[PDB]
């Protein structure tokens, strides 16, 4: 998996750092960091998927 996006084989987390890294999802959508965004793949049935790292 070296592409440009995270692996959300380890999610979801139920504790998530505060180490500051926005990742955004495929619809464009901004979150905290790594782990607020997989929660997000995680609660979307892995069908949300990110496009880029950082803030849309």
């Amino acid at each position: 998996l070296a592409a440009v996006s995270v692996d959300c084989s380890e999610y979801p987390k139920p504790a998530c750092t505060l180490e500051y890294r926005p990742l955004c999802g495929s619809d464009n959508k901004t979150y905290g960091n790594k782990c607020n965004f997989c929660n997000a793949v995680v609660e979307s049935n892995g069908t949300l998927t990110l496009s880029h790292f950082g803030k849309c």
